[PDB]
Parts: C-alpha cells; sequence; structure tokens
C-alpha cells in the first residue's frame, strides 16, 4: 500500500504541488516511515514523483544516509528538474541545522567529483548572501563560490557566476576586489567572468 500511494502519486503528478505534498507527508508521518517511502518515490519513472521524493529528502536530510544519498545518487538523476530540487533540498538541510555549522558539508559537496553535487551546493543557497551566515560573513560565500570559477562544468559555471552576480548587487565592492585578482586566461573563468561582472565597475 506504500507502493499503492506511490502509483497513486504517478498518477497525480503526471498532470510547489509537489512540494506541499512533500511538506504535508513529511509533517504527519513519523520520520522512520517517512524515509522509507522517500526511496520507494524515488525509484519512479515519473519525475514529478522523484521531485516530490527529494523535497522529502530534504525535510529528512539530518539524517547523514540521506544526506549522502543526495549527494551521491541524487545527483546522478537525469531529470534537471530534479536536479532543481535537489538544490533546494540541499539548501533545506542547511537551513535545518544552521548555516554556520553546516560549512564542512557545504564546502565537502563544492568540491565533489559529481559536477551535479558542485552543482546543487552552488545554485541551491543562492542568494547566497541572504542567507543566515553569509549576510554577516560575505567573503565567506565570496570565496567559497570563486574557487570553482574554473570548474570543468558548464553548468557548474553558469551557476558560479549568477552566485557571484547575485552577490554584487549587495556587495559591489567585496566582489570587485575578488574579480580584481582574476586572470582571465581560459573560456572557462571568462564566463564565470562576464556572468560575475555585470554590476561591478
Amino acid at each position: 500500500s506504500m507502493k499503492q500511494y506511490v502509483a497513486r502519486l504517478e498518477k497525480d503528478f503526471s498532470l510547489k504541488e509537489e512540494e506541499q505534498r512533500a511538506l504535508t507527508d513529511y509533517k504527519s508521518n513519523d520520520g522512520e516511515y517517512i524515509k522509507k517511502l522517500a526511496f520507494l518515490a524515488y525509484q519512479s519513472d515519473v519525475y514529478q514523483v522523484r521531485m516530490y521524493a527529494v523535497f522529502l529528502f530534504g525535510y529528512l536530510s539530518k539524517d547523514k544516509e540521506i544526506l549522502i544519498f543526495m549527494r551521491d545518487e541524487v545527483s546522478k538523476d537525469n531529470n534537471w528538474r530534479v536536479q532543481e530540487v535537489l538544490a533546494k533540498a540541499f539548501d533545506e538541510f542547511c537551513k535545518k541545522i544552521e548555516y554556520k555549522k553546516a560549512l564542512p558539508i557545504i564546502d565537502e559537496w563544492l568540491k565533489s567529483s559529481n559536477l551535479h553535487t558542485r552543482r546543487a551546493a552552488t545554485e541551491g543557497l543562492r542568494i547566497w548572501t541572504n542567507r543566515p551566515y553569509f549576510k554577516e560573513n560575505p567573503n565567506e560565500a565570496i570565496r567559497r563560490i570563486a574557487d570553482l570559477k574554473e570548474d570543468v562544468s558548464e553548468y557548474v559555471r553558469k551557476s558560479v557566476g549568477n552566485a557571484l552576480r547575485d552577490i554584487s548587487k549587495k556587495f559591489p565592492d567585496l566582489v570587485k576586489i575578488e574579480l580584481k585578482n582574476w586572470k582571465l586566461e581560459s573560456k572557462e573563468i571568462n564566463q564565470v567572468y562576464k556572468l560575475a561582472s555585470k554590476f561591478i565597475d
């Protein structure tokens, strides 16, 4: 009947709706049960159901096994929309444990070998300097983001560029200072540079 509920989700969703159902289900059942539901739903071939499952993972992410599964397995997801939810779920984890305390995990995700793991961290925290801790410590965001300025993945690079661009709008000087040190010697860093410097002198 857990299998039945999933089949029902596949029918309903195949037509925020996924997020709202996930939140409701998470709030309505014990965590042990919902974890089993989340993995079952994550095996669905219906991408909306996997989105639902990944929201659930976010709510359950204090379980390190869930967090690891997000890091290593959800990051393999073939569907771009599911990848967006991965970034939201990762943001959800950081919010649940507090941004300052999540720093070690933010760093680990940013340095992961899976390009999708790296993007989910970069994109999920946007706008970085609107988050607790990074709001007070802008360079902590700039420095982490900028470290991926020469990322092999364009997917990652777009995120990096935009994350720096977000920050430039509120901390123009800090961003200019960081950018001043860049040597535009590759197509990679130049892509990032163009995105990040729109609003800086």
